[PDB]
């Protein structure tokens, strides 16, 4: 109950009759993902950017050409820790009584907004949760974006800025932020997300891994595609990758209670070791929300717990934290 691959995965225009942008409405969410945010005001996803997971995976292949296997890992590790298991519904932002009866402690179900489950720091066009605010489109880190382009990518985006400006985002947060946490799952969505607009906001005519400024702030800003924009000719997520993790090395830490302290953590998974990555998702994270589930959530979690594993890099063995 994943949604497959696309069996029509070719370039097509998606900004089209059946899928117009339009504003907000009172109540519409919108949070901290501009890929989403877009597919919402597209209506490719329900407008009011409350989503199921199956919606969430035909979304984001119908309307960007996400391939599938990224598209269900990150949806079900979304889902599990954000989302109502019970319900089966996700909000793309902040928590809403919408996604059903508020869960029993330790989960949150606190919407993709929730701090430190998917959503983390040096976000490119975010805040940091730490200073108050980790959703809303921030116009001082998109005039950074803007100027490491002019810099980096003669005026557009493409990996040789990616490579630049997540540094420079890590970097701003280790001096700025006594909380900042860069270590596992979020360790490996930080580099991965500075990918997607080089593969995904590149009209799929030309795919070339050159993002003009105007598409760029018409995602980060507005959810709105582009005039005729058409989608990627092939299923693709985070290509090029390794060029962003390279660019500057770091290590997996955190600061520890002040600013200028970043410590190295040993125990974090790094892009040598993506099933830790995973195994430390299931067993510490989504086990830290729900540690001693009852019959019917244990069910669920179990259910899309092996949603999430057929996301799986090539190779892992399947961790239970529930057993089987
Ligand atoms: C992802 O996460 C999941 C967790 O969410 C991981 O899955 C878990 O993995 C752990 C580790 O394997 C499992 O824990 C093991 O559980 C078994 C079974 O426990 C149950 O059965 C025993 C025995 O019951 C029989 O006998 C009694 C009488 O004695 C009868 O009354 C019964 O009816 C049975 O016939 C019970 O004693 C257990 O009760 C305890 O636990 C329950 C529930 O918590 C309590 O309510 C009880 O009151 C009681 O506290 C239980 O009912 C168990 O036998 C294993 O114990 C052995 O290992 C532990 C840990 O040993 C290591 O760690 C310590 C440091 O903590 C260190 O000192 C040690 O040297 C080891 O490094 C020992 O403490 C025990 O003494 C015991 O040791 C013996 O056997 C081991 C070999 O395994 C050997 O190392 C020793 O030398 C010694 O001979 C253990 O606790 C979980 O069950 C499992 N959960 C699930 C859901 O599957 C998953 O692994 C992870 N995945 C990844 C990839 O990371
Ligand atoms: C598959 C389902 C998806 C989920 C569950 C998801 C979830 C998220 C979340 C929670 C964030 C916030 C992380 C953070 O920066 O703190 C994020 C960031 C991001 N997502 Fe998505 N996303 C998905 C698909 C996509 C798609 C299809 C695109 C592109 C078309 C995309 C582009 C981005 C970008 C660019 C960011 C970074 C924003 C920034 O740092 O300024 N995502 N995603
Ligand atoms: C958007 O993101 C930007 C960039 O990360 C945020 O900018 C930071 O805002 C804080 C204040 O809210 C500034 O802190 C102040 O620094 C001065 C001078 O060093 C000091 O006198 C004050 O005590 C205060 O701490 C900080 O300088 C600033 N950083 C940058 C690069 O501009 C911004 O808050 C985010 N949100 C919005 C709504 O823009
Ligand atoms: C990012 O943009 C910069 C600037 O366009 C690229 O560096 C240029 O690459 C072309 C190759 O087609 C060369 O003709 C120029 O010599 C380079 N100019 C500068 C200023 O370095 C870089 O290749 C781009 N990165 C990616 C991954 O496409
Ligand atoms: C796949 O999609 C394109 C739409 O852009 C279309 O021209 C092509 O015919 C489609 N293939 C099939 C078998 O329908
Ligand atoms: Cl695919
Ligand atoms: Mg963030």
């Amino acid at each position: 109950l994943p949604p497959g691959p696309l069996e029509n995965s070719s370039a097509k225009l998606v900004n089209d009759e059946a899928h117009p942008w339009k504003p907000l409405r009172p109540g519409d969410i919108r949070g901290p993902c501009p890929g989403l945010n877009t597919l919402a005001s597209h209506g490719y996803l329900p407008r009011n950017g409350v989503a199921t997971p199956a919606q969430i995976i035909n979304a984001v292949q119908e309307g960007f050409n996400f391939d599938n296997q990224a598209a269900i890992f990150a949806t079900y590790a979304a889902h599990l820790v954000d989302g109502n298991l019970i319900t089966d519904l996700l909000s793309i932002g902040r928590k809403t009584r919408l996604t059903g009866p508020d869960p029993p402690p330790p989960a949150s179900v606190g919407g993709l907004n929730e701090h430190g489950t998917f959503e983390g720091d040096a976000s490119m066009t975010r805040g940091d949760a730490f200073f108050g605010n980790n959703h809303d489109f921030n116009e001082t880190l998109f005039e950074q974006l803007v100027d490491y382009s002019n810099r980096f990518g003669g005026g557009k985006y493409n990996l040789t800025v990616a490579g630049e400006l997540r540094f420079k985002r890590i970097q701003d947060s280790i001096a700025t932020n006594p909380n900042f946490s860069f270590v596992d799952f979020r360790f490996f969505t930080a580099y991965g997300e500075t990918t997607f607009p080089a593969n995904l906001f590149v009209d799929g005519r030309r795919d070339d891994g050159q993002l003009d400024m105007d598409a760029a702030r018409s995602f980060f800003q507005f959810s709105r595609m582009p005039d005729d924009f058409f989608r990627a000719p092939s299923p693709r997520s985070g290509t090029g990758v390794e060029v962003v993790v390279q660019a500057h090395p770091m290590q997996p830490g955190r600061n520890v209670g002040k600013i200028n302290s970043y410590t190295v953590d040993p125990t974090s998974s790094d892009f040598s070791t993506p099933c830790l990555m995973y195994e430390k998702f299931v067993n510490i994270t989504v086990k830290s929300l729900y540690p001693n589930p009852t019959v019917q959530l244990r069910k669920a979690l179990n259910t899309n717990l092996d949603f999430l594993f057929q996301g799986v890099a090539a190779g892992c063995t399947q961790v239970f934290p529930y057993g089987r």
